[PDB]
């Protein structure tokens, strides 16, 4: 293995021909993504990898300088397409990972024929102009909570993040996946999220967007997915589910795994 594919734990999956990238959000890895690779094996050679500062990846390669901002991951992606030696692909991003490839994807337009969006937002805190659903004091709760007892922090996030019952499998799965971020790690990363602003860059967006979430999201209200609809500079479609959660493809992929396969398969009207 090169050693960009080694350090983001990339697997290139399937015998097709087209690339599909699959970009994990924060708290998850690779595996949020285990309900869809099996239906894209035989169209597409499906790449899979983890952000630097997930709980899979080494902790001494989290740069905190380079990460402050999500430019830092987008180079990552960059440098992980190059390496693969893509030559275009459809980038399917969740969470933070759709403002990532979004980002990468005004830098290199070629390597990008679609982005889907998956619970995506470009800006968490409002403004007198703007509704993204939280308020500096929701982030300040949130920072002191998981300063003071990252592990009871974990244990409540998760069911709030997943929705649904919070004694079920995809909770488990991402309170797991959550506690193995080393805490300074997942504190930083998350507030950098949080802080994020993004609204500036939409308008340059030249690659087609399919923007997807759940109707109840606890970070992405619906109007949200409407202001990237309107914003993006070029073609773009929405698509609420009729689900809860911010990991909707891992929660309810009976329901979500459809939706996905047909924004991969159809394209949306010059
Ligand atoms: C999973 C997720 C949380 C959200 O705030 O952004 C993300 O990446």
């Amino acid at each position: 293995m090169g050693i960009v594919e080694e350090a983001h734990n990339v697997k290139v999956l399937g015998t097709g021909s087209r690339f599909i990238v699959l970009a994990h959000g924060f708290g998850t890895d690779q595996s949020v993504w285990k309900h869809l690779v099996p239906h894209l094996l035989e169209e597409f050679r499906v790449i899979l990898y983890d952000n630097m500062g997930a709980g899979t990846t080494n902790p001494d390669y989290f740069d905190f300088e380079r990460y402050s901002t999500l430019e830092g991951y987008a180079y990552d992606l960059l440098a992980i397409l190059q390496e693969l030696r893509v030559d275009s692909c459809i980038f399917v991003g969740h969470s933070v990972s759709a403002m990532i490839g979004t980002v990468a994807s005004i830098s290199r337009p070629d390597l990008f024929a679609k982005i889907i969006m998956i619970s995506a937002s470009p800006r968490y805190l409002n403004d007198s102009n703007y509704f993204g659903g939280f308020e500096q004091e929701d982030l300040d709760q949130l920072f002191n909570a998981m300063a003071s007892n990252y592990k009871a922090w974990c244990s409540g996030f998760a069911p709030m993040a997943i929705g649904g019952d919070m004694e079920s499998v995809a909770v488990q799965e991402f309170s797991r996946t959550l506690f193995n971020m080393r805490p300074d790690i997942a504190l930083s990363v998350l507030q950098t999220i949080f802080k994020s602003d993004m609204r500036q860059i939409l308008c340059l967006v030249s690659v087609p967007c399919h923007i997807i979430q759940s109707m109840k999201d606890l970070a992405v209200p619906v109007v949200v997915a409407e202001y990237l609809h309107q914003h993006v500079g070029t073609e773009s479609i929405v698509e609420v589910m009729s689900t809860e959660g911010h990991l909707p493809q891992l929660s309810s992929p009976d329901v979500v795994i459809p939706v996905i396969l047909k924004h991969i398969r159809y394209d949306i009207v010059a």
